[PDB]
DNA sequence: GGTAGACCTGGACGC
DNA sequence: GCGTCCA
DNA sequence: GTCTACC
């Protein structure tokens, strides 16, 4: 009853709503599609994870987004706490308006879009996003998810326990920068990326000015921000773009990897023109990225997510 | 400047 | 069952 | 995917 992960049915008095149609958000389409790797559908249609340093379970109906929080006496979320949810899902950005525009300028996006509504971008914490994606290079979403999990249990603050699941907050810079962190990560199976995590944590804290240097990129320009990130070990154009798009408020950023290449070739018959190479390469990926921006506009990254997400789901 | 190859790891094929 | 793929 | 050795 008062134990385990909650469900809307089981503990009615403990949930609160947020007007939000599925047309504007589909948890099942955004939470497991490679934006964040920390949400789990513990119960059908119920997703649990850490959001703004507290554990939440989310679930939706046709017109509402139901929220519950586990912090004191168990109670429904407060308006302020809920706002944190609204901010996390950038619910101010209207998806109907964006889909309309992308659809207007892209007959293909229109077709695909009809079947995959509610795919939007989560507004993630810079740090969690930096290291989670440092873990994403040359690797699949399933492993990535596990790695990030083991990483948070070993170095993140212990939050609360639900059933046999103990939640952890994402590790701090100091923690990741710690002595012997890499060796520990290797044992947790992060592979050669173990070194990137340790190295980037130290680089940020000991060479770039700390947390402030990262949190300052939100005011910077996509171009600036992207160049800065690339300095860090294990962070290339692709990783940098994900961070730009998902944590640094650069909605025009478009991550180019195997998925978008297939899409570009199969659905747009795209080919590199200025670049030197015919296949994937630093020059061509950059070009593909430009192609998508000119096609979709300032929120290309968000559009990219729609097709990217609808691709995984097929 | 613009390539090739190696690289931790493990669920997927495919023979 | 194993070696090559591939994310 | 990122990084490094190399024409
Ligand atoms: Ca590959």
């Amino acid at each position: 009853g008062s134990e385990g992960h909650r469900t809307l049915a089981s503990t009615p008095a403990l949930w609160a709503s947020i007007p939000c149609p599925r047309s504007e958000l589909r948890l099942d389409l955004v939470l497991p599609s490679g934006q964040s790797f920390r949400w789990r559908e513990q119960s059908p249609a119920h997703w649990s994870g850490v959001l703004a340093d507290q554990v939440w379970t989310l679930t939706q109906t046709e017109e509402q987004l139901h929220c519950t929080v586990y912090r004191s006496q168990a109670s429904r979320p407060t308006p302020d706490e809920l706002e944190a949810v609204r901010k996390y899902f950038q619910l101010d950005v209207t998806l109907a308006q964006l889909y309309h525009h992308w659809g207007s300028v892209d007959s293909h996006f229109q077709e695909v879009a009809q079947k995959f509504q509610g795919v939007r971008l989560l507004r993630q914490d810079p740090i969690e996003c930096l290291f989670s994606f440092i873990c994403s290079s040359n690797n699949n979403i399933a492993r990535i998810t596990g790695m990030v999990e083991r990483l948070c249990q070993a170095f993140g603050p212990r939050l609360i326990q639900l059933d046999d699941v103990t939640y952890h907050g994402f590790p701090s810079l100091q923690a990741l920068a710690g002595p012997e962190v890499e060796a520990h990560l290797r044992k947790l199976g992060l592979g050669y990326r173990a070194r990137y995590v340790s190295a980037s944590a130290r680089a940020i804290l000991e060479e770039q000015g700390g947390l402030a240097w990262l949190q300052q990129l939100r005011e910077s320009s996509y171009e600036e921000a992207h160049k800065a990130l690339c300095i860090l070990p294990g962070v290339g154009t692709k990783v940098a773009d994900c961070i730009c798009l998902m944590a640094l408020d650069k909605p025009q950023a478009v991550p180019v990897e195997v998925h978008m290449w297939h899409i570009a070739q199969r659905d747009y018959s795209w080919h590199p023109t200025t670049s030197q190479a015919k296949g994937p390469s630093p020059q061509t990926n950059k070009e593909l990225g430009n192609f998508f921006r000119s096609l979709w506009g300032p929120y290309a990254g968000w559009a990219q997510a729609v097709l990217f997400s609808a691709d995984l789901r097929q």
